[PDB]
């Protein structure tokens, strides 16, 4: 009944991957490489923070922010450009509205069952995804 289901999430599949990379133009490669290379979605939370992680052997440095706070803009290391992204708990997952200017990067979670959904999108694209909680 609170933020805090703390765990990890190997994310028992993936529908779209490079086409998210694609969809705000990185490079139009990374979807031989990174394909998969044990990606694991983690979750941590501390209170009034919130930091979900990818375990990846790729890539260690993902959800990185704490709630409110309004991550306004200013990225790099996938996109490099500038939108707004709030994050908001719902009081049971988390919201974040990604402002944008030409694209929707809106990407949000929640907690549909015993698994954890990351049902983004991305201006065309609708990255949408499956867990299985650890």
């Amino acid at each position: 009944m609170t933020k805090d289901q703390n765990g990890t999430w190997e994310m028992e599949s993936n529908e779209n991957f490079e086409g998210y990379m694609k969809a705000l133009d990185i490079d139009f490669a990374t979807r031989k490489i990174a394909v998969r290379l044990t990606q694991t979605k983690i979750i941590v939370q501390d209170g009034d923070n919130f930091k979900t992680k990818t375990n990846s052997t790729f890539r260690n440095y993902d959800l990185d922010f704490t709630v409110g706070v309004e991550f306004d803009e200013h990225t790099k290391g996938l996109d490099g450009r500038n939108v707004k992204t709030l994050v908001t708990w719902e009081g049971n997952t988390l919201v974040c509205v990604q402002k944008g200017e030409k694209e929707n990067r809106g990407w949000k979670q929640w907690v549909e069952g015993d698994k954890l959904y990351l049902e983004l999108t991305c201006g065309d694209q609708v990255c949408r995804q499956v867990f299985k909680k650890k």
